[PDB]
């Protein structure tokens, strides 16, 4: 509350560490469905169904231009990529499986880096 603060967690490395995580996600072999925005002209249904499209390139640009106020807003966009993927793709599809694998991969790196 006013004049009463928890001890200051060092957040000065967060930008760099989120960048490294994002690099590792970008270079994973199963990243291919997620590297670029879904083409809303060429994929029937996507525009109407997925209210908040997100992809790794868009996260990378937001990261690089100071549009994440903290590491939680960064994790929310990453998870949005996988939540969207589950909304639109069957679990038993190459893309559906990619999304589960990438989410697992991300969540481990997240825990190991920050928790």
């Amino acid at each position: 509350s006013m004049s009463v603060k928890k001890p200051k967690r060092d957040d000065s490395k967060d930008l760099a560490l989120c960048s490294m995580i994002l690099t590792e996600m970008e270079t994973h072999e199963d990243a291919w469905p997620f590297l670029l925005p879904v083409n809303l002209k060429l994929v029937p249904g996507y525009k109407k169904v997925i209210k908040k499209p997100m992809d790794f390139s868009t996260i990378r640009e937001k990261l690089s231009s100071g549009q994440y106020p903290n590491l939680e807003t960064f994790a929310l966009d990453v998870r949005l990529v996988f939540d969207n993927c589950e909304t639109f793709n069957e679990d038993d599809s190459d893309i559906g499986r990619a999304g589960h694998n990438m989410r697992k991969y991300f969540e481990k790196k997240w825990t190991d880096t920050f928790k």
